[PDB]
């Protein structure tokens, strides 16, 4: 009809813009340029719209897209319009049955490359050169709720890596904490549907606090390592940019000699670690349910591109049985104390997806998707999830053909004797569709393992013992793991640890799981026992007060790169700040502020109490981004107020709640000449306190104190001011 | 095997109980005594557990539920653990593809009963006999959001009703607002795709808060009437118990004689109407994502079982074309005030599901599952909706015989030709498939039409005109039943619903979709318009100022059944109010809350600051229901703090931030002594204000006074003192 407005608004720039700036948009038309091999190839199938006439689904075209065919214009629809007739039927079976688990996800198409060759170590041939680009395609998610559930719940998060290698896909399927809650496969259904809403009545969702959960884990100590993880501020990650990533299991390299190599893989986020408080975190999925796959998105689009380094944990098969824990049992994680991470290469996720449902809701990733250069071992978790994944598959994505769905694709097309099943694409000229043939002068042929190229071939570990349905006994110890944990979060993550467990058990409506859980963690660490006890108002019995602690691992009293913060690793580069403006900002203080902010890579948002435009002192028209109530403070890293007519807003609950959520969550305020009347609303002092910077003017001292308050994240010290003021 | 505690305590009385009273359960533990024919014939695919021995899907007793089959204890797993193949597969194979609309639900039985004889004007046997009962099962839902979105989102609700009646189920597939967004089925995917999530990035859930939805909007005004719904606090309701329900089309009723009356059906509900307000549905999505689906739940174990009364608005045939809106227009409603709704039957559910997969999951309703007694019309978007649902539960369910799942089955075995498919439960015997047929004598046979027991017969209405893809003229009017549903609303609704739309606009990104929507805003209502326009700092041109009104609907200048509030309809039977404890309670006070709480049938929780018990002045020992931040405001009806030790909580942060928040949120708080303290937390007046109930002690008068308030719902006249307090 030709709709558009004249004058070309309703269509975003093909550049990078700010969050919040334009229309977000599919990925090849925001960034037509971001391309590699495997965004090449599937071009092929992306469809274009703009000029082509509406047609049906067999090329006829439409005249009249508004209304059913009838027997007159108020009679009855007849049956013979084929039009009306599929685009109901289409539209009738859209949709596909989500995945068991991890039903919430996020993606983006981006690159891995290799820092050096790894030759010595494995012939895998992505990691064999460093002028050589793998492309990926990343989807990250939460575990228990739906795929129409929120983002930033309590859990733990999925991390999964699709790389389409020169010698198959290997997919790299991870997950944010570098343990899971069970030892073998057998168990887990039992313990996906404690987590899952329970059956009666399909209550709760996106929640570990209810009585199932709590029930399975006090019956079943083996989940206290990742139960510990997940009551942590891990939990709830502020963005997918800044957690790690871990492949959990043992796996093997192996290299042309045919050297076996134990190897834990892990991501670190080239963005630092970072996370929400609890309050903020549950607060923020009614707010903005879709917080994480937004930021991801839009993090994309202004070029931040997420960033993480590969990183490898080695082990001699010599070492196998050195350490205090099975290396098999996926409970216990391997400290960095004493095994390090080997930088390997960089992963760069810089391309959206054009369309969520036909890239991201129908790619599947499988961990037993391997490489020649990699191999299992055998972690019982693992050898299970071996048969899971393309059998859910198929259920899910309607057949055995998934594999030619585009983006689930190798770039090199595959050659072997399988043949039909549901929706074959591929249209078979091979006079042989089994092997050994004399026909096809047995091609398509099976190749030797060699170095570079050859066939898969597995390595020749020994086996040794009686069929048996048996836990090893070196995996029979639960304490040890989740107490070095404790031992090496601050003080203000212990507390927070403290509030997870005393949270959660409240929802448990059967009091003895809750005392029962508190049993468990008194075998874990008596102080951490005690303030989970007494938030429940329980007592510790004399007994459980002498519980003798778990052993160290291996010697250890600590390990900081278990926490999130005890190492400073901060950068604002991405972050955002919400700027509440009045109806007479001082432009100087706007100027200033933005072009600090700017010159970090730090974006802003401009808050008012309605849309459309204020009017700075010297006639600067400001469009406004979201109003106090809109956008707010959850969905922001910090607050800035410049000076202004600071009367018209100091009345406004609105303005002044908004400091006060965001004080409440330890996020760093910043206060420019009037706007430091607000200091009543958050109850600061005259002199003022570590966390609010404020100033007459918000000159260049004033963003650099608010920038390096950014860098370390959150105000630690302000947590027992926040305890009484009323948020 | 002693996993139970000694005590019992695990699981649930067989009694009603008051909400978290104890641990919920399926229905038929809980209410085992809760009867009807529906209930009963689900008893052949019902299962028990207890004393069971463990086995697999064929019967075979399992001694190890913990461990896969490997080769030794360390080593691999062996493709021969057919134990662990069959529940690994049985897991992997658990989703099913969600509803295409309305995939968030809640669903209970329950049974319907007509007032009287409806022979004269139909001759449908469930109506038929005031002493003859009719098994039901009802699923409440959301329309946009996933199966695992949030409950108080703002958007339409569905209200579907499958009535097992003694002559075939008979589904009734209404919605909470008496009519549609669209005029004719053609455009349903249209306008679904505009409402769900963005296609390039799935984004928003659950909300109609973005570009799609209001572009679609601007372009098409016929949404406009049910875009007013959704935007006043119709659009929030507090309960699916506090809700009206519509069929929205006009049908028709066909007696003995063969005489049609055209009708539209309503539901009444007996606990009367009750909506949240904006900012309180909106953070109830995160602090309870699931409270719909609980308190629905909770309500029926309580004994406080949903009730609705059926209606009918009877229109002769002869007075088809007598309003002055065509009655076949589905976005156009007919007024109580020119056609009452009468009285017809009365609708009670007092029975939980036992399994929600089961029974909510996979229950199939249909529009076009009629009975004898009942026909269409010509409605355009009713046509179009019997070319769906059995299509896409075909493909949801898993093939054509859906019919034979449990909860779909009618009470009565059906018999016919038809054979085969997926799943096939029946085993059929006759001779013959296909009829005629000499070999079983032709049965089952044809049943002639007639007065009672006969074979369905279409009403024979005369069909003139050519055949056309053509909008019936006389649909062509789009702003005065808006109109007529905004000036029907009390003054606290009208800025309800102006602020719906200012803030839903508000997060329209492309600035001229919401100046269209303004401009259409200005065809409807000026100060509406008005209102919009300056939350979104727009103006209104000289034009859009002298817009002509839309004509009255047939003289109305409103219609008071429109509003929820305008006529008082209060029942607090099943309300909850939330009493703030301290350490040293005044048993006296709690006594006299309590007791007459429980006379009107008000259910209470007993909140603290910790978990646990705390202990009254004389002894009682309390135990603790929830946190203050655990159960917040957001989820009961009103507040009362009792005398005690008021200096455990007077400092409390959540305490006072509990009382903060029910203030703005126009709920009714009672202080008795010392907690008259907090008065200072929400700035009340010394001398008092209405809605706040206040005295020495709580008593006689003081219970009277908050149980009448309550009956009211929430405090309007404070809407003004709201907007400053930061909460
Ligand atoms: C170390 C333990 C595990 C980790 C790190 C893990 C990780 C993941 C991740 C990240 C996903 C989502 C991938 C995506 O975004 O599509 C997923 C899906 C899935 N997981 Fe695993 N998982 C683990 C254990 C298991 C086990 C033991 C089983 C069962 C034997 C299992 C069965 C599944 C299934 C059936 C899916 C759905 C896949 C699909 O529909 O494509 N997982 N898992
Ligand atoms: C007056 C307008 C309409 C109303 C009141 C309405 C109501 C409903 C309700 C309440 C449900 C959920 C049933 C349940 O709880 O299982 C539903 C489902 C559905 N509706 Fe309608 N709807 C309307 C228009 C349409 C139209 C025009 C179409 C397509 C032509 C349509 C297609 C569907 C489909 C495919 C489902 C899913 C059913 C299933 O999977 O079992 N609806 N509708």
């Amino acid at each position: 009809d030709s709709l558009a407005p004249e004058d070309g608004s309703h269509r975003p720039a093909a550049e990078p813009t700010p969050p919040g700036a334009q229309p977000t948009a599919p990925g090849s038309l925001k960034a037509p340029d971001t391309r590699n091999e495997k965004l090449n190839s599937l071009e092929d199938v992306r469809k274009g719209s703009e000029n082509y006439a509406l047609t049906t689904n067999q090329g006829v075209r439409i005249a009249d897209d508004q209304n059913s065919l009838r027997a007159g214009s108020r009679g009855p629809t007849l049956l013979e319009d084929f039009i009306l007739r599929e685009k109901i039927t289409h539209f009738d079976h859209e949709r596909i049955p989500e995945r068991i688990v991890n039903a919430r996800g996020s993606a983006a198409h981006g690159y891995f490359q290799p820092y050096k060759s790894l030759s010595d170590i494995t012939k895998a041939d992505f990691l064999s050169d460093p002028n050589k680009i793998t492309p990926v395609f990343v989807r990250f998610s939460t575990v228990q709720g739906g795929a129409g559930s929120a983002d930033t719940v309590r859990d733990i998060r999925g991390f999964a890596t699709k790389f389409y290698t020169e010698e198959g896909i290997f997919d790299l399927v991870g997950n944010n904490t570098p343990i899971f809650f069970i030892q073998d496969a057998h168990k887990f259904p039992d313990f996906v549907h404690a987590v899952k809403p329970e059956p009666h009545w399909a209550i709760p969702q996106g929640q570990s606090a209810h009585d199932t959960f709590w029930d399975y884990v006090s019956l079943q100590p083996e989940t206290l390592h990742n139960v510990m993880w997940a009551m942590s501020d891990r939990g709830i990650p502020r963005s997918y940019r800044t957690m790690e990533g871990f492949g959990i299991h043992t796996f093997r390299l192996i290299n042309a000699e045919g050297k076996a190599t134990f190897v834990r893989f892990h991501w670190k986020p080239l963005a630092g670690k970072a996370s929400l408080v609890w309050d903020e975190a549950q607060k923020l999925t009614g707010r903005d349910p879709d917080f994480h796959r937004r930021e991801l998105w839009e993090a994309i689009e202004a070029g931040d591109f997420p960033e993480y380094e590969l990183g490898f944990q080695l082990i001699p098969e010599e070492d196998e049985f050195k350490f205090d824990f099975d290396l098999l049992d996926p409970t216990k994680l391997i400290p960095e104390e004493l095994v390090p991470v080997q930088r390997v290469g960089k992963m760069v996720l810089n391309r959206n997806p054009d369309n969520f449902f036909a890239e991201n809701e129908q790619a599947a990733f499988h961990p037993g998707h391997i490489v020649p250069g990699l191999d299992f071992t055998n972690d019982p978790l693992l050898q299970g999830r071996l048969f899971s994944y393309t059998d859910t598959q198929i259920s899910r994505l309607g057949g055995p053909n998934f594999h030619e769905i585009p983006i689930n694709r190798p770039t090199c097309p595959y050659h072997n004797f399988q043949r039909d099943g549901m929706h074959r694409m591929g249209i078979d000229t091979n006079p042989a569709n089994y092997e050994p043939n004399s026909i096809n002068d047995n091609w398509p042929r099976e190749t030797p393992p060699g170095p570079k190229r050859g066939g898969f071939e597995s390595y020749q570990e020994r086996v040794e013992g009686n069929k048996v349905r048996e836990r090893s006994p070196s995996f029979g110890e639960y304490y040890s793991h989740p107490r070095l944990f404790w031992l090496s979060q601050t003080p203000f993550e212990q507390r927070h640890i403290v509030d997870g467990f005393s949270f959660e058990l409240s929802k448990v409506v059967r009091p003895y799981i809750r005392e029962r859980v508190v049993d468990q963690l008194a075998h874990i660490d008596l102080t951490l026992a005690q303030a989970v006890a007494k938030n429940l108002g329980i007592e510790l019995t004399d007994d459980q007060l002498n519980i003798t602690p778990p052993p160290d691992v291996n010697g250890l009293k600590k390990d900081p790169s278990l926490s999130l913060y005890a190492i400073p690793d901060g950068d604002v580069k991405g972050r955002v700040v919400a700027i509440l403006l009045n109806d007479e900002v001082r432009s100087a203080d706007l100027l200033a502020i933005l072009k600090a902010l700017k010159a970090k890579g730090v974006h802003a948002k401009l808050l008012y109490s309605r849309m459309g435009e204020v009017t700075a002192d010297d006639g600067t028209v400001l469009p406004i981004a979201a109003t106090f109530a809109g956008a707010p403070s959850l969905t922001v890293d910090a607050v800035i107020v410049p000076c202004g007519n600071i009367a018209d807003i100091a009345d406004n609950g609105d303005a002044n709640y908004y400091l006060m959520e965001a004080y409440k969550h330890l996020k760093p305020i910043a206060l420019a000449g009037d706007a430091r009347k607000f200091k009543a609303t958050i109850k600061i002092a005259d002199q003022g306190e570590e966390g609010i910077v404020e100033a007459d003017s918000a000159d260049g001292s004033f963003m650099d104190e608010l920038l390096t308050l950014m860098a370390a994240h959150r105000v630690w010290s302000r947590i027992p001011k926040i305890d009484k003021i009323p948020a």
